[PDB]
């Protein structure tokens, strides 16, 4: 493995105190993609000053992103203390198609010192520390974010100018304030500007080294480490992925003002990357020396399109997010940053879909009724009813009985309830609770081994309960009985064969004794022919008192199919929404496997009556006939068309809605047509939305001018004046 | 090898104990169930959960 080094001696750790209340700021940097701001250049090629489409991983030009700020620890007087720290080692995030980061910013500018921000410290550029890899989870104390097996890191060390990469395994120490100890608080790293960073000599491992201090390396399999040098102005990094493994991007090494990323260096891995966060880290100088830092940003890459303005000298020095809203859309079905004058189509909204809505055939019923009447049989004549394709509630069932045993094999019983299986088995008998410790498939009991079996192919269960006051059609036998001996004599008349009862099965000696036992240790016998290779049956029974309430016992077996689970405990609309229609919007819905969008409505009747589905001559559904008796008819769902009008002079803009009428409209849309409406709202934030006879319209101001044209016609008698020369 | 070994199954069971999901393996990625199964397979028509 990588020669790494010796880990550090102590097991011991600086406490982490969290402070994290300290760290809420409101400095939000969305992105200028005008100015090309978080642009990756595209790999291997490159251009002249044409503009030119581009397809690549690129931030939403709308993103704020993700704000981080870094700080010192605590200390006193001249020496440091208990480190303060952000809680962001929490801050477990979904990897998602890499991401990018702008870092310095808010370099030669002022701010304050965070931790203790009274100070109002004057801030400079700081590098980010991260962690990557395939799964996260506990720490031993329950703490979020440990990670498993081997994991990427990535840490700058000592000062900005030496930068490593790591893959290894992370271990836990025990020490004090450690990942292994029960001491621990939260993982952090720092660096001490007291000797790291001399500048005859600065300290090559001073950030690894207090890694070490809470994590011991383990089976390092890559490190590298990179020539950095100091330079307060603004950077842009970030990280992708590939079959061809991990790469890093920087603006760094070439562009240094226009900012444009280009791929640094790649990495080796190729392990899926499932889980991102970042690495927390301390300063720990003196407190009247403690100095505040520049704000930190993330934003994150997507699968977009883009305009891109090359420059003669190669750099993007412009783009445009297709998707951003209505008008770039427009610059980018012209490839260009100057679209003539016009009114212009935009795509429609979608509009808006509801909850769904379904009808299917209902009122399967598992018949079980016979359950209920009569006198249950002895448990080694007991009764049983098989059911297949049905729909049943077990729990329903069993709350016919106070159930003084609820147990079963291979299954929970309460899963056994819930679960569907190609058929549902219900065995049932007259059973005194005087016996319940016979009563399993294991049971030393005469029960288990002469009256009732379960199969161990199957999961099954065992129930005991007894019968409410309130169910008088059942009936109770003279005394409850079951059958203690089953055995068959040897034809020699000495030799003696017991006969356990089958799985799933009456036992053999069901056939010579009564339907009831008479009483205590009554024994029967009878001879066998000479087909059965003669001898005896011979076969003995119990019993118990009656007693006031009926006591049973049940059995359950089922079947699990491949593909032939057809009983379930299907339920109609019980603890439910009652979602059968809706009259109506537009939502989704399934009609006996016939399924679409759209909207219902009640409407008259059409024949043929009965044939459930209306269509046209194009196949589209008309309507429908509902199981309530009622005629719905369906217009599937309708969308609303958009135009705009661009006035290229002043590079403004106002839109059309059309025939969909202001009583549609609204501020936002929750339909929607495009990732934003706020271009719009640039101005309209103050205006409602207009009537015109064409259609609503946004930003259009009630002038009552009459002008002969106004190269801008909205059609009919319908005009739209640009805004007056400068 | 001590045997020369596959794993011909790789799915994962819902929570709710009555449907399961398969996962067919992504292309140039391991199969996800690679964290579970043991370096060789001990003995053919093993599985693990
Ligand atoms: C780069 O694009 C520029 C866009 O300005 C082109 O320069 C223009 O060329 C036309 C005719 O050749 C002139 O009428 C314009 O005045 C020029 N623009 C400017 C600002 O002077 C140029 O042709 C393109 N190519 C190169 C190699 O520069
Ligand atoms: C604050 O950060 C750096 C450090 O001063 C400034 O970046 C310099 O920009 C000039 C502009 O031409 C370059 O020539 C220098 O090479 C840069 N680096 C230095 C001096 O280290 C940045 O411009 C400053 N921000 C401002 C002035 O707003
Ligand atoms: C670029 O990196 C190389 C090594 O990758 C650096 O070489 C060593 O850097 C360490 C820094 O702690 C010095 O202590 C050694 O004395 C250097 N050795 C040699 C032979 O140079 C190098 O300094 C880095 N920078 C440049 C500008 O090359
Ligand atoms: C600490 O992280 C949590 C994430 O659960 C976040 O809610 C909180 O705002 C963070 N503190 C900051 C950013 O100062
Ligand atoms: C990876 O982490 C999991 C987490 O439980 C562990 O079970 C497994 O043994 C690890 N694999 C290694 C270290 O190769
Ligand atoms: C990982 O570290 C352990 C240390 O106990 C070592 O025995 C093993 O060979 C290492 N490598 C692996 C599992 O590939
Ligand atoms: C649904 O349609 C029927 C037949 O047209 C009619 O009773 C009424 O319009 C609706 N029924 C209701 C609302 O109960
Ligand atoms: C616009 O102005 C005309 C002037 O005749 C007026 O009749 C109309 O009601 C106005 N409409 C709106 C929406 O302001």
């Amino acid at each position: 493995y990588v020669d790494v080094g010796p880990d550090s001696v102590k097991s011991a750790c600086i406490e982490v105190d969290i402070q994290q209340t300290f760290f809420d700021k409101t400095w939000p940097r969305p992105i200028d993609v005008s100015k090309a701001d978080g642009i990756i250049y595209p790999q291997g090629r490159t251009y002249s000053n044409i503009t030119i489409t581009y397809q690549g991983l690129f931030p939403y030009q709308g993103d704020h992103g993700d704000m981080y700020v870094y700080s010192a620890g605590h200390a006193t007087g001249t020496t440091p203390q208990k480190l303060f720290v952000a809680n962001y080692s929490q801050d477990v995030k979904q990897f998602a198609n890499g991401f990018v980061v702008r870092i310095g910013a808010a370099a030669n500018s002022t701010g304050t010192v965070i931790i203790s921000p009274s100070t109002s410290a004057t801030i400079r550029k700081i590098y980010p520390a991260f962690m990557l890899g395939s799964s996260v989870g506990n720490f031993s104390d329950g703490k979020m974010g440990r990670f498993f097996n081997h994991t990427l890191v990535l840490l700058p060390d000592g000062c900005g100018t030496l930068l490593r990469a790591f893959y290894c395994i992370l271990e836990p120490r025990s020490g004090n304030h450690c990942p292994a100890g029960n001491s621990y608080t939260s993982f952090a790293t720092y660096h001490t500007p007291a000797t790291d960073c001399s500048d005859g000599n600065y300290n090559r491992n001073a950030s690894l080294n207090s890694f070490k201090e809470y994590f011991n390396l383990r089976n390092c399999t890559f490190m590298y480490t990179y020539n950095i040098t100091e330079d307060e102005i603004l950077e842009w990094f970030g990280i992708t992925q590939t079959a061809q493994g991990v790469h890093l991007f920087s603006s760094r090494y070439v562009d240094l003002y226009g900012g444009n990323m280009f791929q640094f260096a790649t990495l080796p891995v190729y392990d899926t990357i499932k889980y991102y966060s970042i690495i927390p880290h301390s300063i720990r100088s003196i407190q009247s020396d403690r100095k505040a830092w520049a704000a930190f940003y993330v934003y994150k890459l997507q699968p977009l399109t883009f305009l891109l303005d090359f420059s003669v000298d190669g750099y993007i020095r412009r783009a445009i997010d297709c998707g951003f809203n209505d008008l770039s859309q427009l610059h980018c079905s012209y490839e260009s940053f100057d679209v003539e004058s016009g009114v212009y189509s935009v795509s429609s909204f979608e509009a808006k879909p509801s909850g769904s809505v379904v009808e299917q055939a209902e009122g399967v019923e598992c018949d079980f009724s016979p359950l209920l009447s009569g006198t249950p049989p002895q448990v080694y004549n007991f009764k049983r009813l098989v059911f297949t394709n049905c729909n049943y509630n077990l729990t329903k069932l069993l709350s016919l009985f106070s159930v003084n045993d609820f147990t079963c094999s291979q299954i929970s019983p309460a899963a056994i309830a819930s679960n569907c299986y190609s058929s549902l088995i219900l065995d049932y008998f007259s059973y005194p609770l005087s016996m319940k410790s016979d009563l399993s498939v294991s049971s030393a009991g005469p029960i288990s081994q002469f009256n009732y079996k379960q199969s161990f192919s199957n999961p099954t269960c065992l129930i005991l309960a007894t019968v409410p006051h309130n169910l008088t059609t059942i009936t109770k036998p003279l005394k409850y009985s079951y059958i203690n001996k089953c055995s068959r004599f040897l034809s020699d008349d000495r030799t003696e064969v017991p006969q356990l009862v089958n799985a799933n099965q009456y036992s053999p000696c069901v056939s010579i004794v009564p339907s009831t036992v008479w009483e205590d240790g009554d024994y029967y016998r009878k001879q066998l022919s000479p087909l059965e290779g003669g001898g005896w049956l011979v076969a003995s029974g119990s019993t118990v008192a009656m007693t006031e309430q009926l006591q049973m016992g049940f059995g359950i077996t089922v079947q699990y199919g491949t593909d032939t689970n057809s009983v379930c405990p299907k339920l109609e609309f019980a603890n439910d929404t009652k979602i059968a229609s809706q009259l109506g919007n537009c939502v989704e819905y399934s009609l006996y496997g016939v399924s679409g969008r759209g909207v219902f409505q009640n409407c008259t009747a059409v024949g043929v009556r009965q044939q459930r589905f209306v269509y046209d001559a194009y196949q589209n559904l008309v309507g429908y006939y509902s199981d309530d008796g009622n005629y719905y008819c369906l217009r599937a769902c309708v969308s609303v068309p958009v135009s705009v009008i661009y006035d290229k002079e002043t590079k403004t803009h106002a839109t059309l809605f059309g025939s969909v009428a202001c009583e549609h409209i609204s501020s936002t849309m929750s339909q929607y047509s495009r990732s934003t409406r706020s271009m719009l709202k640039r101005r309209d934030s103050t205006y409602g939305p207009l009537q015109t006879p064409v259609g609503c319209v946004l930003g259009l101001v009630n002038s009552s001018l009459f002008v002969e044209d106004c190269k801008l016609p909205l059609g009919q008698s319908l005009c739209a004046l640009p805004d007056t020369p400068s």
